């Protein structure tokens, strides 16, 4: 019985949800910008001469839209606490809330299974803020506890399986996925959140990375491209929800991917400390394939580590070639790209970024552009291998059998930590297994102001990428979401008319929840829509189809230690 | 079916630079807590005995490692400057792993044919706070405390190409790592594993953070299950164990320290507050661990408790235990309970390692040691309604009998509960040594090496001193055998010897200049002539030329002092700000 992914969520640069992320990837968007003014005054620290001492020669990053915004009330927390904790802890909370909404579940549905939490992190820089003040006695210390990221999730969501934070550098996300799958196979838990987060909250990181000559000079990751002399740091936060295949089937979950294999290892003593070992990479990927029960012949995409380093990208290919020794390579063509070329190197969340792209490419059956490699690296010699860099937007053509019929698509994601820790994962596409009006559309939120923005965004989604939707699916999906105090309901028959109705409210009932409200006076729809608004429970018609609506629009209260302004 | 076992352990704890000293301290019931040392920081700048004072620490105590700045960078192929710029947790853990391999009777090279994983728990990284201003102003370089670096650097240097993972679950980190290491081995990620944890109190910020949250006890003690405990005291430590399938240990003739019957981890979920201990979840965890172990509470010999010494936490721990033992017949069952924290303090990410090490030593010496500061019990635990009795006195660890009235292998259970909710429990079982093949007869060769002459000198001295002290009872063949499992280095010493006393005599002579016809010295050279035969003089002469000598198959082993690393100060110069 194999492990499946049933939900995913995240934020990446220039993308505050996965629908935007998908658009950026199709358009081949370059999401890297210069250091925003509001993080820190990068001039204090900048100097393009890499020989300059105590200075950074690069000034770019993949930035999240706002990393200071948080809804502390929602998460049972004061403002002052929120100002003193790393935004990584804060954002990953929201991410995991959105994960449950994409899976179509909730704290309460998950309360009778044992849920674990595994999250990867590699930097904790926020804690550098306020040290002088706290020592002087005029302030309180900030925290960046890794464990806190996991533990606060486990607390809030009532997950009582393992709660573990791990650092394997760039591979942390996939290591977390690895351990989460093992935790399930071994019985530590039955469901698991596996994720990773990284926020660039402090200039010191840029000084660090420049001093090591790690940063590219043009601020890009030319994944397998010519003239790549480093990478560009990127922010991010993602997570996936994991379950057994059996339990997913039984709960009528939407399966996004089957986890065929995970594997992790380390370079040992190769060329030097924190230099990549082609050999270790090959053994890793080779074992991954054998565990997967899959041949390179059947491999459909390869999401590469793809840092964009002159020497590092070759090492990665050599690595693959080694894992492919002993198999028949003739005729075989495997497309290869890296999400880093679009968003940059999201560090502890790089695997989550890479995993999500693959997840999205499965659902939309397209291969997307990998950027900045018009000219391949001259060290490469790709033509001797099966690998072809996918520079263009293309349909993801499956492969067939003897009998000429199509198979589920496959993909393979690698992530190689700078300090030697490697991870690799093998994914298979999920191929799935009606109901007639009038339907009802329930909505909830913490207060009025949030219910407004929710309704609003839900309305916009019906006009945009979600008019092609099934209105039955839209009712069921919404009825999986956790109900809150301020409620709303509207009976309807088509997407068209639902969006119609709601628009008119904005420019259709509305109530506040009541715990001892009168039960629905019968399954007939306009009786349910009332049952909601007063605050009765009502469960979706089990086994209904489902869709990705927009997640809860959290409040955006600025939380940021004031004594962090000294770097602006 | 194939069990995991522990085949070596190593550690430094407060007032204990090695485990022999640790054992002495546990055995005597030594209180190892002290005031903040002058050479760490000026605690005057931050102390106010009033808890109500804001921006202040109302306590001034900890469990301190004797010296955390010291490192042997040349040994580990790193520059002096690089060393100053990384956290002492990374450096100390490297030496700990080195000493672990020596305690297990193995080496990088012996391990190079199996896949070895590394799993290390940490929860603070304070060294990186130093030198942040200077680095921003272009004056200096950034310090590092990367957690992955602690594992990865071990993996690199020892050539361990299994999983290399650092992890934070706070106080339970060490046992969480033990748990992940055990499952990596079962699942095939590796065959052998290093599991450990490390914690260094490098920066005064921790004491402010903890004072602000009221975590610090006001006397600077962990009064584990004792009256008037009002918090804990931080302590420093580094520890690691080496893990293996039983079959591989038996095959390799390892000394087995304990069988790992079971491990478990979980979380409190949503209980009465973030970071408030949940006895329901503790109960579940322990119950499960007992089940996976195949063990009934009646068979449990000792419980090394979390034992933090808080008024909330200690009664909660007892309630968790009672919850786990519900649904079991507990008639005439009596289980001794204690906590290492009562002697050294709460070693935070290394707490589980201190705890685990304490049990392993108990197994080895078959004694139960005093738990301190509970002359009067905490009256709100109601222990007497339970099986548990605080072990306040040194006492022999009498085993349990069966039906035949035969002695059973001793068992122990160890808990660690992280402040944020991540819990871990482990059940261990003592190992009955296999029947011994017969010892080699004298003479024997004692073969020592070190990276240079000054190191070999210290090593020779430490070895003679051990052989006059606790090592006088060691079988001489065992002393010989053990040293021959150690990785050979450039500077060589050898002695032919019949007994321990006469070996010490020769080593002392060599140290005094007198020297001996019996002591040979030299520096290795490449392709040196191997031994001309297996007599000891022949072996001795080959070793001194640079030739390896094999340890005899099946030989029994003993623990001898580990490699005496050089002690070069590596402390950022900018860190001297926080002192006078």
């Amino acid at each position: 019985d194999e492990i499946v992914i049933v939900g995913v969520a995240g934020r990446y640069p220039k993308a505050d949800d996965l629908a935007q992320f998908w658009r950026n990837l199709r358009e081949g968007r370059d999401c890297v910008e210069e250091v925003p003014e509001d993080r820190w005054d990068h001039g204090r620290f900048y100097d393009p001469d890499p020989a300059a001492p105590g200075k950074a020669y690069a000034k770019w990053g993949g930035w999240l839209s706002d990393v200071a915004s948080f809804d502390p009330m929602f998460f049972r927390m004061s403002q002052v606490e929120a100002e003193h904790i790393d935004p990584q802890e804060r954002i990953f909370l929201q991410t995991v809330w959105h994960l449950l909404e994409d899976a179509g579940t909730s704290r309460a549905a998950l309360s009778k299974v044992r849920t674990g939490v595994f999250v990867g992190l590699m930097y904790g820089h926020y804690q550098l803020y306020g040290v002088e003040e706290a020592l002087r006695g005029t302030g309180a210390a900030t925290s960046s506890s890794y464990a806190s990221v996991a533990n606060r999730v486990s607390y809030f969501f009532d997950f009582d399986g393992p709660s573990i934070a791990l650092d394997t550098m760039c591979s942390s996300s996939l290591t977390a996925l690895h351990l989460a799958c093992r935790a399930i196979r071994d019985g530590d838990c039955e469901v698991a959140v596996a994720g990773g987060v990284n926020v660039s909250s402090h200039p010191l990181k840029y000084l660090q990375l420049a001093k090591g000559g790690f940063l590219s000079t043009d601020g890009r990751c030319r994944s397998f491209g010519e003239g790549g002399d480093g990478y560009v740091p990127a922010e991010g936060s993602g997570a996936v929800l994991l379950k057994r295949r059996s339990a997913a089937e039984a709960d009528g979950d939407r399966v996004l991917a089957v986890v065929r294999s995970t594997a992790v290892n380390h370079g040992g003593a190769g060329k030097g400390f924190s230099v990549p070992n082609p050999r270790a990479q090959g053994v890793l990927i080779g074992e991954a394939l054998e565990r997967a029960g899959l041949a390179p012949a059947d491999l459909g995409y390869l999401e590469a580590h793809g840092t964009g380093t002159s020497l590092g990208d070759p090492v990665e290919i050599t690595g693959l070639v080694r894992a492919f020794q002993g198999h028949d390579l003739t005729g075989v063509r495997i497309p290869i790209g890296s999400v880093k070329s679009g968003i940059g190197h999201a560090e502890s969340a790089a695997g989550m970024a890479a995993l999500t792209k693959v997840l999205l490419q499965f659902r939309h059956q397209e291969l997307v552009p990998s950027l900045h490699a018009e000219r391949l690296n001259p060290h490469l010699d790709l033509d001797a291998t099966p690998f072809r860099l996918q520079r263009d937007l293309a349909p993801w053509t499956p492969r067939v059998d003897a009998t000429g019929r199509a198979l589920p698509r496959t993909a393979a994601i690698s992530a190689f930590g700078a300090g030697g820790s490697n991870a690799h994962v093998i994914l298979e596409e999920s191929v799935p297994p009606a109901q007639e009006p009038p339907y009802v559309c329930a909505l909830s939120a913490r207060d009025a102001e949030r219910l407004h923005e929710h309704t609003a965004r839900t309305a916009e989604f019906l006009r945009g990428e979600g008019r092609a939707a099934h209105p039955a699916a839209v009712a069921a999906t919404l009825l999986t979401r956790e109900p809150m105090a301020h409620r709303l309901a509207v009976v309807f028959d088509t997407v068209d008319d639902l969006a119609d109705a709601l628009e008119d409210h904005l420019a259709v009932l509305t109530g506040t929840a009541s715990r001892a409200a009168a039960p629905a006076t019968g399954r007939t729809a306009p009786e349910l829509a009332e049952a909601w608004v007063r605050g009765a429970p009502v469960a979706a018609p089990a086994g209904a189809p489902r869709v990705s609506l927009p997640g809860y629009p959290f409040a955006r209260e600025r939380c940021w230690l004031p004594a962090a302004d000294a770097v602006r």
